[PDB]
């Protein structure tokens, strides 16, 4: 019922997020869809915004999770899948939360702790990308051009703004059924080109 | 003294700019440093949000038309410095305007005539890079890989969003001194990598 409570006010919050921005939903509209008072929500978060930055700490880390699980099993692949497989892992967990992942992006510039967390995540995702380029390196796949850790950081920053722009449906933006497509050309191309 | 006070407004808001954001510089803090009163400040612009997007407007368009100079003056080149000649028109114009800038890309969650100004000329020069490119298949310079406008797209985003982050020295960055290089080396592998 703890739990329950707090995993209601979680999906309630989610589920509004689809339709407007977090300025739009109330505490109100919160309790009332989660079936609770508007004291009893306060026993479980302190704001509106508190309950989006625990919804992208669960989706920031559903994509950290899927790519640690990818990580430990190497589908058997070619070098231009290893990264594409990669790159699906934030394709489709970010894109089977654009509400969540749209309103989080939102709050970065207001909510200290929104930006830490995506920019704690992002230097991990870097670092890992790094990692696997020095690897390819190591193994002669790979040319020795830019400083991996640079590269890794454009790549990673180029995902980011390219698919969450596809995502909203922005002027100018990817359509989303190119963003895979559009973004393993560039880092294989990339990584691998002299 | 019409253009005078303007410019003056104008002018103390980028200078303000540096040390706070927007929300932290008043009317009267314009006015101030720009010697006119309140009410002589309302003649000349409706709000604080009003000179930001005038400032933007023409930083936007004082890198539009240094590209627009360049592309009437070929530097007898290679293709790497094609593109990196490009590429530093946005670093330099935009890197000597760092608060315009900052506040500007800010502006675009708030305000639609913003988010209007920066997309109506990311599409023109997304739609310019592709012609480029266009023009760089059709003479057998470039290989004829993704759909060139798409590929432009991604390219430009990526520019926006690794620039941007290396101005602000945001965690994670590309160091400023080294965003040239790695944007050009992205360019030019993904232009012209098969
Ligand atoms: C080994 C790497 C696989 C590819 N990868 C990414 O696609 N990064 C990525 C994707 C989406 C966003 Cl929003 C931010 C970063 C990094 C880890
Ligand atoms: C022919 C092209 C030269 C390279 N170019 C760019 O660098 N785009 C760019 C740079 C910075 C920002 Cl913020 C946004 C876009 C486009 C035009």
């Amino acid at each position: 019922s703890g739990d329950d409570r707090e995993l209601a006010i979680l999906a309630t919050a989610e589920n509004l997020l689809e339709d407007r921005p977090l300025a739009d939903i109330s505490v109100d509209d919160l309790a009332k869809g989660a079936g609770i008072s508007r004291p009893t929500f306060y026993f479980y978060f302190p704001s509106k915004e508190a309950v989006l930055l625990t919804l992208l700490d669960r989706v920031v880390n559903q994509a950290d999770m899927a790519l640690q699980t990818l990580a430990e099993n190497p589908a058997d692949t070619d070098r231009e899948n290893m990264w594409r497989t990669g790159i699906n892992v934030f394709f489709e967990t970010f894109g089977s939360h654009k509400a969540v992942t749209r309103a989080g992006q939102a709050a970065r510039a207001t909510s200290v702790e929104v930006a830490e967390l995506w920019s704690t995540f992002m230097q991990k995702w870097i670092a890992y990308t790094a990692a696997v380029i020095d690897a390819e390196r190591d193994r002669g796949a790979a040319p020795r051009t830019l400083p991996a850790h640079e590269l890794a950081t454009a790549l990673n920053l180029m995902n980011e703004r390219t698919l969450f722009a596809s995502f909203a449906g922005e002027q100018p933006s990817v359509p989303e059924a190119r963003v895979l497509d559009t973004l393993v050309h560039i880092w294989v191309t990339s990584i691998y080109g002299e």
